């Protein structure tokens, strides 16, 4: 049988969507799924990791990407989500750089790099209602994102005309995804991307690809101006229906290919009659959609069969 190896932290490998999708992939007659134990990933050298013919592997906090890369070099499996690109996905500067090169619309932005080596170096000037970054003016409202994509402490600064202060976003704690601060001055230490605030209807469009020709999208309330998480009478976070237009289906095709991540999530801001990518997250599954589980598993299984059936001498059509 063709072995599909799953290599990620246990929180990811044992998540409900993963388990649901792996169940369905296992339904393919000629595929066996092997899920790598976290103790093995963390503690064993790659020479002892299980064999696989196709590798689905992805970084999250604590994951040794260096080892996954070394495993792939050692065993040369068919890789679903490219491993080296996952270093770049961790850095918002690298993400924005790739997006620009693909001709993908994104917010106007400037990178402020703080090198602690040089103290004479100053590339940001702050005024009451704007910053100047590398000589470029960003009037409030603007967004300030840590260069680390894993750092979810993204701030938004309000104009004096709106009451000033700032909204501090963070990884969702229970009932809140952000909070207002009276602080009107930008952060003094660290490197950041400053970007123009894009006016939307108050929602984010979340896109989930499974290869470049399949994209699932849904909307959620933005944490931008209000941190209170919306919850249904059951208890789940409230989501809204979305159908991607032609332009957006093309954005999805480009993002999937440009980052070499078969399974990829990214965010769109629908503003001023266009759609702007603000964030590229890499490996991401939809939660609580049976149709997504069905489609994702079928697409992945078909990708594996198409690629590997020939060398395994398995009958397979188109
Ligand atoms: N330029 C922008 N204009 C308007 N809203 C923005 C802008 N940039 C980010 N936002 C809002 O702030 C949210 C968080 O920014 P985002 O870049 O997604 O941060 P993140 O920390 O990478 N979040 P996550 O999706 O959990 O990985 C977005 O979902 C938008 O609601
Ligand atoms: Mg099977
Ligand atoms: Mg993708
Ligand atoms: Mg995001
Ligand atoms: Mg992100």
């Amino acid at each position: 049988q063709i072995v599909v190896g799953i290599c990620s932290m246990a929180k990811k490998s044992k998540s409900k969507p993963m388990k649901e999708i792996l169940e369905r992939i296992s339904l393919f007659k000629y595929i066996t799924v092997v899920v790598f134990e976290e103790e093995v990933i963390l503690n064993e050298p790659v020479e002892n990791w299980p064999l696989c013919d196709c590798l689905i592997s992805f970084h999250s906090k604590g994951f040794p990407l260096d080892k996954a890369v070394a495993y792939a070099k050692l065993r040369n499996p068919f890789v679903i989500n490219d491993l080296n690109m996952q270093y770049l996905i961790q850095d918002r500067r690298e993400v924005y750089s790739i997006l620009q090169a693909e001709g993908i619309l994104l917010p106007r932005y400037a990178i402020l790099n703080r090198d602690p080596n040089n103290p004479k170096e100053c590339n940001l000037i702050e005024g009451e209602d704007h910053v100047e970054v590398n000589g470029e003016v960003f009037q409030k409202p603007f967004v300030e994102k840590p260069v680390s994509a894993e750092d979810h402490n993204v701030y938004i600064y309000y104009p004096t005309s709106a009451g000033g202060g700032s909204q501090r976003l963070f990884r969702k704690i229970g009932s809140r995804s952000s909070v207002y601060s009276p602080e009107s001055n930008v952060r003094k230490t660290g490197s950041y991307i400053y970007e123009e605030f894009m006016p939307t209807d108050g929602t984010d469009v979340k896109v989930y690809t499974v290869g470049p020709d399949y994209a699932h999208a849904e909307a959620r309330k933005s944490p931008a101006l209000d941190g209170k998480v919306e919850r249904d009478s059951e208890g789940k976070e409230v989501r809204y229906p979305v159908i991607l237009n032609a332009r957006e289906k093309l954005i999805a095709w480009k993002v999937c290919l440009a980052f070499k991540q078969t399974v990829c999530g990214f965010d769109l801001l629908r503003a001023n009659g266009q759609s702007y990518v603000c964030d590229v997250n890499g490996f991401s599954f939809v939660k609580n959609s049976m149709k997504y589980y069905d489609d994702c598993a079928k697409i992945l299984g078909n990708i594996v069969m198409r690629e590997l059936a020939p060398q395994f001498h398995i009958p397979w059509s188109i």
